[PDB]
Protein backbone atom coordinates (compact mmCIF):
# COMPACT_ATOMS: atom_id res chain seq x y z
CA UNK A 1 0.00 0.00 0.00
CA UNK A 2 2.53 2.89 -1.47
CA UNK A 3 -0.47 5.56 -1.30
CA UNK A 4 -0.36 5.50 2.98
CA UNK A 5 1.98 5.53 5.30
CA UNK A 6 1.88 5.60 8.94
CA UNK A 7 3.23 8.37 10.92
CA UNK A 8 1.87 7.51 14.46
CA UNK A 9 0.24 4.43 15.91
CA UNK A 10 -1.12 5.60 19.48
CA UNK A 11 -0.90 2.92 22.73
CA UNK A 12 -3.17 1.53 25.18
CA UNK A 13 -5.79 0.78 22.44
CA UNK A 14 -5.76 4.38 22.02
CA UNK A 15 -5.64 7.80 23.15
CA UNK A 16 -8.76 10.18 24.94
CA UNK A 17 -9.12 13.58 25.03
CA UNK A 18 -7.32 14.60 28.18
CA UNK A 19 -4.28 12.86 26.96
CA UNK A 20 -3.47 14.98 23.93
CA UNK A 21 -1.58 18.45 24.10
CA UNK A 22 -1.49 20.57 21.16
CA UNK A 23 0.88 23.27 20.55
CA UNK A 24 -0.66 25.71 17.64
CA UNK A 25 2.76 27.99 16.66
CA UNK A 26 3.25 30.44 13.69
CA UNK A 27 6.84 28.08 13.98
CA UNK A 28 4.76 25.25 12.04
CA UNK A 29 3.13 26.65 9.16
CA UNK A 30 3.86 26.56 5.66
CA UNK A 31 7.33 27.93 4.09
CA UNK A 32 6.53 30.53 1.67
CA UNK A 33 6.95 29.19 -2.30
CA UNK A 34 10.56 29.74 -3.40
CA UNK A 35 9.32 32.22 -6.25
CA UNK A 36 6.44 33.70 -4.17
CA UNK A 37 2.82 32.62 -3.03
CA UNK A 38 1.64 34.31 -6.31
CA UNK A 39 1.60 30.74 -7.78
CA UNK A 40 -1.41 29.95 -5.63
CA UNK A 41 -3.05 33.46 -6.21
CA UNK A 42 -3.15 32.58 -9.58
CA UNK A 43 -4.57 28.78 -9.49
CA UNK A 44 -6.87 30.29 -7.16
CA UNK A 45 -8.09 33.23 -9.51
CA UNK A 46 -7.92 30.78 -12.69
CA UNK A 47 -10.30 28.38 -10.01
CA UNK A 48 -12.88 31.81 -9.12
CA UNK A 49 -12.98 32.44 -12.71
CA UNK A 50 -14.58 29.10 -13.45
CA UNK A 51 -16.62 28.53 -10.04
CA UNK A 52 -17.24 31.75 -8.76
CA UNK A 53 -19.47 30.14 -6.04
CA UNK A 54 -16.26 28.67 -4.40
CA UNK A 55 -15.02 30.00 -0.91
CA UNK A 56 -11.84 29.52 0.92
CA UNK A 57 -11.72 28.53 4.51
CA UNK A 58 -8.73 28.20 7.20
CA UNK A 59 -7.88 25.16 8.19
CA UNK A 60 -5.27 23.15 10.90
CA UNK A 61 -1.78 21.96 9.60
CA UNK A 62 0.05 19.34 10.58
CA UNK A 63 4.11 19.61 11.15
CA UNK A 64 4.76 16.80 13.37
CA UNK A 65 3.21 14.44 16.18
CA UNK A 66 5.66 13.10 19.46
CA UNK A 67 4.49 10.18 21.06
CA UNK A 68 6.09 10.38 25.23
CA UNK A 69 7.83 7.04 26.10
CA UNK A 70 5.56 4.52 26.63
CA UNK A 71 4.14 3.32 30.05
CA UNK A 72 4.84 6.83 31.48
CA UNK A 73 2.52 9.42 33.81
CA UNK A 74 1.69 12.32 32.59
CA UNK A 75 0.75 13.93 28.70
CA UNK A 76 0.82 11.44 26.09
CA UNK A 77 0.71 13.06 22.89
CA UNK A 78 2.52 16.54 21.56
CA UNK A 79 0.73 17.76 18.13
CA UNK A 80 2.19 20.61 16.45
CA UNK A 81 -0.14 22.35 14.65
CA UNK A 82 0.00 25.21 12.02
CA UNK A 83 -2.38 27.00 10.13
CA UNK A 84 -3.42 26.63 6.68
CA UNK A 85 -6.51 26.63 4.09
CA UNK A 86 -8.40 25.32 0.89
CA UNK A 87 -6.90 27.77 -1.34
CA UNK A 88 -2.80 27.16 0.10
CA UNK A 89 -4.00 23.54 -0.27
CA UNK A 90 -5.49 23.94 -4.06
CA UNK A 91 -2.24 25.38 -4.85
CA UNK A 92 0.06 22.92 -3.35
CA UNK A 93 -0.70 19.34 -2.56
CA UNK A 94 -3.35 19.69 -5.44
CA UNK A 95 -1.09 21.00 -8.08
CA UNK A 96 0.58 19.64 -10.58
CA UNK A 97 3.67 20.41 -9.69
CA UNK A 98 3.29 18.86 -5.74
CA UNK A 99 6.35 16.50 -6.66
CA UNK A 100 8.76 19.55 -7.29
CA UNK A 101 7.38 21.16 -4.28
CA UNK A 102 8.60 17.99 -1.86
CA UNK A 103 12.06 17.84 -3.53
CA UNK A 104 12.16 21.48 -3.29
CA UNK A 105 11.75 20.93 0.97
CA UNK A 106 14.01 17.73 1.12
CA UNK A 107 16.80 20.73 -0.95
CA UNK A 108 15.63 23.58 1.27
CA UNK A 109 14.76 23.02 4.54
CA UNK A 110 15.62 18.92 5.10
CA UNK A 111 11.99 18.91 4.91
CA UNK A 112 9.86 16.88 1.94
CA UNK A 113 6.69 18.88 3.48
CA UNK A 114 8.30 22.03 4.15
CA UNK A 115 6.23 23.88 0.95
CA UNK A 116 2.82 22.09 1.17
CA UNK A 117 -0.64 23.44 2.74
CA UNK A 118 -0.95 20.02 4.74
CA UNK A 119 -4.25 20.38 6.20
CA UNK A 120 -5.16 17.97 8.90
CA UNK A 121 -8.21 15.33 7.74
CA UNK A 122 -10.34 13.43 10.36
CA UNK A 123 -11.86 9.79 10.25
CA UNK A 124 -13.16 7.41 12.07
CA UNK A 125 -13.45 3.65 12.60
CA UNK A 126 -17.20 3.71 13.33
CA UNK A 127 -18.12 0.80 15.41
CA UNK A 128 -22.34 -0.41 15.67
CA UNK A 129 -23.19 -2.72 18.93
CA UNK A 130 -23.86 -5.56 16.22
CA UNK A 131 -20.02 -5.20 15.48
CA UNK A 132 -19.97 -3.73 11.98
CA UNK A 133 -17.83 -1.00 11.25
CA UNK A 134 -19.49 1.96 8.51
CA UNK A 135 -18.52 3.20 4.83
CA UNK A 136 -19.99 5.39 2.56
CA UNK A 137 -19.76 5.21 -0.98
CA UNK A 138 -18.12 8.79 -2.48
CA UNK A 139 -19.89 9.86 -5.56
CA UNK A 140 -18.47 9.21 -9.20
CA UNK A 141 -18.65 13.29 -9.92
CA UNK A 142 -16.49 14.90 -7.16
CA UNK A 143 -12.75 15.69 -7.80
CA UNK A 144 -11.21 13.40 -5.16
CA UNK A 145 -11.22 10.02 -5.12
CA UNK A 146 -14.57 9.58 -7.11
CA UNK A 147 -16.32 6.84 -6.76
CA UNK A 148 -13.99 5.13 -3.96
CA UNK A 149 -15.12 3.90 -0.78
CA UNK A 150 -14.56 5.75 2.30
CA UNK A 151 -15.04 6.33 6.11
CA UNK A 152 -16.85 8.92 8.26
CA UNK A 153 -14.73 12.50 8.64
CA UNK A 154 -13.94 15.81 6.95
CA UNK A 155 -11.29 18.69 7.56
CA UNK A 156 -11.85 20.55 10.23
CA UNK A 157 -12.05 24.65 10.55
CA UNK A 158 -10.85 26.62 13.48
CA UNK A 159 -12.79 28.15 15.34
CA UNK A 160 -1.40 24.35 26.39
CA UNK A 161 -3.76 26.99 27.00
CA UNK A 162 -5.14 27.46 23.36
CA UNK A 163 -3.68 23.80 22.93
CA UNK A 164 -6.98 22.07 24.79
CA UNK A 165 -9.20 23.99 23.07
CA UNK A 166 -7.85 22.73 19.68
CA UNK A 167 -7.43 19.24 20.97
CA UNK A 168 -11.17 19.62 22.37
CA UNK A 169 -12.07 21.06 18.58
CA UNK A 170 -10.55 18.34 16.83
CA UNK A 171 -12.23 15.82 18.57
CA UNK A 172 -15.51 17.65 18.56
CA UNK A 173 -15.17 17.62 14.79
CA UNK A 174 -15.25 14.16 14.52
CA UNK A 175 -18.71 13.43 16.63
CA UNK A 176 -20.20 16.48 13.87
CA UNK A 177 -19.10 14.70 10.95
CA UNK A 178 -20.70 11.40 11.60
CA UNK A 179 -24.01 13.50 12.81
CA UNK A 180 -24.00 15.57 9.72
CA UNK A 181 -23.31 12.60 7.32
CA UNK A 182 -24.64 9.64 8.64
CA UNK A 183 -27.68 10.65 10.11
CA UNK A 184 -27.24 9.81 13.90
CA UNK A 185 -28.04 11.52 17.34
CA UNK A 186 -24.91 12.55 19.04
CA UNK A 187 -25.98 10.91 22.13
CA UNK A 188 -26.10 7.40 20.27
CA UNK A 189 -21.68 7.94 20.14
CA UNK A 190 -19.05 6.97 22.35
CA UNK A 191 -16.41 9.82 23.21
CA UNK A 192 -13.79 9.52 20.75
CA UNK A 193 -10.22 7.39 21.17
CA UNK A 194 -7.42 8.67 18.63
CA UNK A 195 -5.54 5.45 17.29
CA UNK A 196 -3.01 7.36 15.11
CA UNK A 197 -2.07 9.22 11.95
CA UNK A 198 -1.96 8.24 8.60
CA UNK A 199 -0.19 10.08 5.42
CA UNK A 200 -1.95 9.79 2.26
CA UNK A 201 0.99 10.09 -0.63
CA UNK A 202 -1.46 10.44 -3.83
CA UNK A 203 -2.35 13.69 -2.35
CA UNK A 204 1.54 14.44 -1.58
CA UNK A 205 1.42 13.09 2.20
CA UNK A 206 -1.29 15.40 4.03
CA UNK A 207 -2.25 13.72 7.34
CA UNK A 208 -5.32 12.35 8.85
CA UNK A 209 -6.19 11.77 12.69
CA UNK A 210 -7.85 8.41 12.88
CA UNK A 211 -10.16 7.87 15.71
CA UNK A 212 -12.21 4.53 17.28
CA UNK A 213 -15.97 5.83 18.28
CA UNK A 214 -18.71 3.26 19.46
CA UNK A 215 -22.25 3.66 18.37
CA UNK A 216 -25.03 2.37 20.32
CA UNK A 217 -27.44 1.71 17.45
CA UNK A 218 -26.92 -1.49 15.88
CA UNK A 219 -26.18 -1.76 12.12
CA UNK A 220 -30.31 -1.56 10.80
CA UNK A 221 -30.60 1.25 13.19
CA UNK A 222 -28.05 2.91 11.81
CA UNK A 223 -29.10 2.49 8.09
CA UNK A 224 -32.22 3.76 8.75
CA UNK A 225 -30.75 7.16 10.26
CA UNK A 226 -28.83 7.51 7.43
CA UNK A 227 -31.21 6.87 4.65
CA UNK A 228 -34.38 9.44 6.21
CA UNK A 229 -32.53 12.25 5.65
CA UNK A 230 -32.99 11.66 1.58
CA UNK A 231 -30.79 12.30 -1.23
CA UNK A 232 -29.80 15.87 0.35
CA UNK A 233 -28.94 14.57 3.65
CA UNK A 234 -25.55 13.15 2.60
CA UNK A 235 -22.42 13.69 0.44
CA UNK A 236 -22.31 10.38 -0.09
CA UNK A 237 -24.42 7.62 -2.45
CA UNK A 238 -24.47 4.82 -0.29
CA UNK A 239 -24.15 3.35 3.24
CA UNK A 240 -23.31 -0.30 4.25
CA UNK A 241 -21.70 -2.56 6.86
CA UNK A 242 -18.36 -4.74 7.12
CA UNK A 243 -18.51 -7.21 10.21
CA UNK A 244 -15.35 -5.74 12.77
CA UNK A 245 -14.85 -10.26 12.15
CA UNK A 246 -14.18 -9.69 8.74
CA UNK A 247 -12.12 -5.97 8.71
CA UNK A 248 -8.94 -8.27 10.33
CA UNK A 249 -8.72 -9.63 6.45
CA UNK A 250 -10.07 -6.57 4.44
CA UNK A 251 -6.45 -5.66 2.51
CA UNK A 252 -6.98 -9.29 1.00
CA UNK A 253 -10.56 -8.59 -0.46
CA UNK A 254 -11.63 -7.10 -4.01
CA UNK A 255 -12.95 -4.08 -1.44
CA UNK A 256 -9.28 -2.60 -0.72
CA UNK A 257 -8.94 -1.63 -4.36
CA UNK A 258 -12.11 0.13 -3.98
CA UNK A 259 -10.82 2.57 -0.36
CA UNK A 260 -9.43 6.09 -0.78
CA UNK A 261 -6.43 6.15 0.88
CA UNK A 262 -7.48 7.85 4.10
CA UNK A 263 -9.98 5.29 4.62
CA UNK A 264 -6.90 2.39 4.44
CA UNK A 265 -5.51 4.61 7.15
CA UNK A 266 -8.49 4.31 9.18
CA UNK A 267 -8.78 0.21 9.11
CA UNK A 268 -4.72 -0.29 9.30
CA UNK A 269 -5.00 1.77 12.49
CA UNK A 270 -8.00 0.18 13.78
CA UNK A 271 -6.66 -3.78 12.55
CA UNK A 272 -3.21 -2.87 14.98
CA UNK A 273 -4.62 -0.74 17.71
CA UNK A 274 -8.17 -2.02 18.52
CA UNK A 275 -7.78 -5.57 17.27
CA UNK A 276 -4.42 -7.19 17.39
CA UNK A 277 -5.13 -8.48 21.17
CA UNK A 278 -2.03 -8.89 23.00
CA UNK A 279 -3.51 -11.24 26.35
CA UNK A 280 -3.83 -15.42 26.92
CA UNK A 281 -8.19 -14.94 26.42
CA UNK A 282 -8.01 -13.05 23.34
CA UNK A 283 -5.26 -14.52 21.49
CA UNK A 284 -6.08 -18.36 22.23
CA UNK A 285 -6.54 -19.96 18.78
CA UNK A 286 -10.24 -20.81 18.74
CA UNK A 287 -10.72 -16.19 19.56
CA UNK A 288 -7.74 -15.61 16.85
CA UNK A 289 -7.64 -17.74 14.25
CA UNK A 290 -4.59 -18.60 12.23
CA UNK A 291 -3.79 -17.03 8.98
O1 LIG B 1 -12.60 20.55 3.46
C1 LIG B 1 -12.12 20.18 2.39
C2 LIG B 1 -10.72 20.13 2.29
C3 LIG B 1 -9.99 19.10 1.81
S1 LIG B 1 -8.33 19.39 1.92
N1 LIG B 1 -8.60 20.82 2.75
N2 LIG B 1 -9.90 21.12 2.76
N3 LIG B 1 -12.91 19.78 1.35
C4 LIG B 1 -14.36 19.61 1.54
C5 LIG B 1 -15.11 20.30 0.44
O2 LIG B 1 -14.71 19.82 -0.84
C6 LIG B 1 -13.33 20.08 -1.04
C7 LIG B 1 -12.46 19.42 0.00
Amino acid sequence: DPEVTLLLQCPGGGLPQEQIQAELSPAHDRRPLPGGDEAITAIWETRLKAQPWLFDAPKFRLHSATLAPIGSRGPQLLLRLGLTSYRDFLGTNWSSSAAWLRQQGATDWGDTQAYLADPLGVGAALATADDFLVFLRRSRQVAEAPGLVDVPGGHPEPQDLAGQLVVHELFSSVLQEICDEVNLPLLTLSQPLLLGIARNETSAGRASAEFYVQCSLTSEQVRKHYLSGGPEAHESTGIFFVETQNVRRLPETEMWAELCPSAKGAIILYNRVQGSPTGAALGSPALLPPL
